């Protein structure tokens, strides 16, 4: 394809605002329509999200409009996508020749357990994505995913209007398909509010819960909760100073200790580039992806940032989740100016290796803009009683949240959205079909499995949260119990058989394996033993003992029970076939390399001989993977023929589950 720049030249002729471009890409026009099935309140990630999953699932049935106050898809926090996200932009249409082009590659989850008492000492433990022929995962600019999901939802049939603001005042929501009122203005200066006639409403506006809040009080578990504080840094290409031996700069990366944790993701930027220029470079892209443009033929990001007249850089994303019971000390102006500078620099140098890792990278001033050198968020976690109603429901951050640890926002979060998006046909459907108090009743009966739900999802989220934190008291606890039981308990399992038809009743069977029963049963005893010992001392070494025991008990039943083949030994780089710590283990799959030439990090396959980041050329060997333990050809050519495409939708399919087999 030959690259248009239709959204670049019409701002330019038109003196277009930012919300203005973006608007003039939707189906319906530029301007609010007067009805719509369903409204949905906020176009973060979630809203997003919803929106594609419900047309895609069935398509031309409902009439979206998404409603974002900000001018264009702004700033968040919340950068880290797995296997689950990965899967499902690759059934919309977008697999990862193409997101690589936008987001850094993401491949597995390392931890790094550092001890208090004895600085210096740490222990890891350290996990494996896919090749390139199997799946990726993500690192995306929050940015950047919002713009292309605008873009993608506005190529099917979604409207998306940027700079509009739901009136949570004057909007009326009503029950059995009677109708919704959707007050839509650009802020309380507005005199000419629109509304948007409707049948469902969504709120999709995260933590602000701006329409559920209504129905019921943010609702905040028992016992300490976390803070976050953070900022952005530059991105070494030599990473062989960092201080952890093996370290890997395209993982998650968390630096674990008593208080909580850093994490360091490593992901590319497009600050500074103008907003219709964006659109013509995200366009490109998936007219590339509707092509079948191969990967080496496709421009590298550079390349598409000369196009299209747009900045590019590589920075790391580096952020304290600590506990809020940790004492700081009253007077910290040594540190900074700011309350999260201060804590974020006072926190670095409570730790020898904390200090060593953060002198490797350069602070960057106001990435995002003015005021956003750092970030402080106080109080994370809370839940949402109420998440649906007479004609709306939530989705997303506004039906709860946790921690970002392990990510469960985006990719645990995305169950609700495509469930929501898959029940709003229904939903519609009752309401213009019988009268309003069976209409209204049948709704409500429909959506108690979503409500009950979300009720126990939260709550499960933040056992395992809480299981991981006092695990991180310890550099055993930390790799041998908390992460292997992560990782047993919420590998997923049969995803290469997840289609858009079964997507949201898969996903909501994941939920990371905090629902196990043998991960619960294991997460109780740490936490009910952990929580008793003030967070200023050291864990007893005798506790150590008796939990990592119980946990090594509880295992090895529930390993044998499980009938998933694994090369487990390939994939932990700690551990055997069976899940056994093992002492000196360094053996493990590797499916990446680092560019000689720009840093970024690539997925190993024979046909992406370039770079796709900087266009470099490397050596054909290069392309290797290298499995250990080895696999025959037969058995690499069966591994990828698995992972091509998504299955056909099969409605006599049992939906095979992502967590391990039950014992009974
Ligand atoms: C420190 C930290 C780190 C995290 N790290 C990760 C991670 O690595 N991975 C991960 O998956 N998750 C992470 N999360 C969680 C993640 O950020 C959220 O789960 C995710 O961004 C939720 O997005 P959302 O679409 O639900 O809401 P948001 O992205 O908050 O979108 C809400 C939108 O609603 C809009 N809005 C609000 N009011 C109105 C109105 N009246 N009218 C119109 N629009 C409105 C806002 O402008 C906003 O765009 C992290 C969270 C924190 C705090
Ligand atoms: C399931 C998968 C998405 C996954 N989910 C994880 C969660 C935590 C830690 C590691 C993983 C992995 C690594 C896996 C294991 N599978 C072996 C055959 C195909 C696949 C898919 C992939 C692979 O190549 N790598
Ligand atoms: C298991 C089932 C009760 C179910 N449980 C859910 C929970 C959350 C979201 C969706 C579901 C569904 C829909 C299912 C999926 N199954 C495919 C083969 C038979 C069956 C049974 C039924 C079917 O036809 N529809
Ligand atoms: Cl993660
Ligand atoms: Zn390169």
């Amino acid at each position: 394809p030959t690259p248009k720049y239709t959204f670049t030249e019409r701002a330019a002729a038109g003196n277009l605002s930012d919300a203005e471009i973006l608007n003039s890409n939707n189906p319906t026009g530029s301007e609010l329509p007067d009805e719509s099935d369903v409204v949905v309140g906020g176009a973060g990630i979630h809203g997003l999200i919803y929106a594609l999953h419900a047309s895609k699932y069935k398509p031309n049935n409902l009439k979206i409009s998404v409603i974002e106050k900000n001018t264009r898809p702004g700033y968040k926090i919340g950068e880290s996508t797995l296997p689950i996200f990965y899967t499902w932009c690759k059934l919309h249409g977008i697999s990862a020749a193409y997101l690589l082009r936008l987001f850094g590659l993401k491949d597995g989850l390392c931890f790094y357990f550092l001890d208090r008492e004895n600085q210096g000492q740490y222990t890891d433990f350290c996990s494996v994505g896919a090749p390139g022929l199997v799946l990726a995962s993500l690192q995306i600019e929050r940015p950047m995913s919002e713009l292309l999901f605008t873009i993608l939802a506005q190529r099917n049939g979604v409207n998306v209007y940027h700079g509009r603001e739901v009136d949570f005042k004057s909007t009326v929501v009503q029950g059995g398909g009677q109708g919704n009122k959707i007050a839509v203005s650009r802020g309380k200066y507005d005199s000419t509010p629109k509304t948007i006639d409707s049948a469902l409403f969504v709120d999709a506006t995260g933590r602000f819960r701006q329409f559920c809040s209504k129905k019921a009080p943010r609702h905040r578990f028992d016992g300490w909760n976390c803070n976050a504080f953070w900022g952005y840094f530059t991105a070494p290409k030599d990473e062989s100073k960092i201080p952890f031996d093996l370290y890997e700069g395209d993982h998650t990366n968390h630096l674990c200790f008593p208080e909580g944790w850093v994490w360091v993701i490593r992901l590319p930027s497009w600050e500074g580039s103008p907003i219709a220029n964006l659109m013509d470079m995200v366009t490109y892209i998936l007219e590339c992806a509707d092509a079948g443009v191969p990967g080496d033929e496709l421009p590298s990001s550079e390349e598409l940032a000369r196009m299209f007249g747009l900045k590019f850089q590589w920075v790391t994303s580096i952020g304290f989740a600590v506990r809020n019971d940790v004492k700081y000390p009253e007077d910290l102006s040594a540190y900074g100016t700011r309350e999260a500078e201060q804590k974020f620099n006072y926190f670095v140098q409570k730790y020898e290796l904390l200090q060593q890792f953060m002198s490797n990278f350069e602070l960057i001033e106001n990435l995002y803009g003015p005021g956003t050198t750092w970030f402080i968020r106080k109080t994370l976690a809370y839940q949402s009683p109420v998440v649906s109603g007479p004609g709306w429901l939530a989705i997303g951050d506004a039906c709860g949240f946790t921690n970002p640890l392990y990510s469960p926002g985006i990719n645990v979060g995305m169950s609700t959205s495509t469930w929501a998006a898959q029940l709003s046909h229904p939903i519609v459907e009752i309401g213009k079909s019988a009268p309003a108090d069976a209409a209204e009743s049948s709704i409500r009966k429909l959506l108690v499995p979503y409500d009950d739900y979300c009720k126990s999802l939260v709550p499960a989220l933040e056992q395992m949260n809480r299981f991981n934190y006092v695990c991180y008291r310890d550099t055993r606890l930390g790799p041998q119990v908390a992460c292997l039981w992560q990782f047993f308990a919420g590998i997923e399992r049969y995803l290469s058989d997840v289609n858009i038809e079964t997507f949201a009743h898969y996903a909501i069977k994941w939920v990371w394996g905090a629902m196990v029963p043998e991960y619960q049963q294991v997460a109780q005893k740490c936490i009910e033993h952990i929580e008793t010992v003030p967070l200023d001392e050291r864990l007893p070494d005798a506790m150590v003992d008796e939990l990592l025991a119980f946990s090594n008990r509880i295992k090895s039943a529930a390993v044998a029970a499980d009938d998933f083949s694994l090369r487990w030994d390939a994939i932990l780089r700690s551990f055997d076939r069976s899940l056994n710590f093992v002492e000196g283990k360094t053996s493990r799959d590797i499916y990446t390399r680092q560019c000689s030439g720009c840093g970024a990090w690539l997925q190993l396959r024979p046909d992406w001989k370039k770079c796709h980041s900087c266009g470099l050329l490397g050596t054909e060997p290069q392309t290797a993977v290298t499995f250990d333990p080895p696999l025959t050809a037969e058995e690499e050519a069966l591994l990828y023929a698995a992972w091509n495409t998504a299955p056909k939708y099969d409605p006599s399919k049992e939906l095979k589950l992502p967590t391990p087999t039950r014992p009974a």
